[PDB]
């Protein structure tokens, strides 16, 4: 599992970037998000994650706020 903090979120939506140090911005969704209630992420939140890729390209998957 990977380390970063939420660069961004757009709330209503439901989507942002993970910002990783030396690494390429992470997209993440609101359906990657774990836990329960409302899927949101808050701008400087730190988060462990996965990056799960397919035909779409990178996105975070398996993330949970810390
Ligand atoms: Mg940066």
């Amino acid at each position: 599992m990977l380390e970063g903090k939420v660069k961004w979120f757009n709330s209503e939506k439901g989507f942002g970037f993970i910002e990783v140090e030396g690494q390429d911005d992470v997209f993440v969704h609101f359906s990657a998000i774990q836990g329960e209630g409302f899927k949101t992420l808050e701008e400087g939140q730190a988060v462990s994650f996965e990056i799960v890729e397919g035909n779409r390209g990178p996105q975070a998957a398996n993330v949970t706020k810390e």
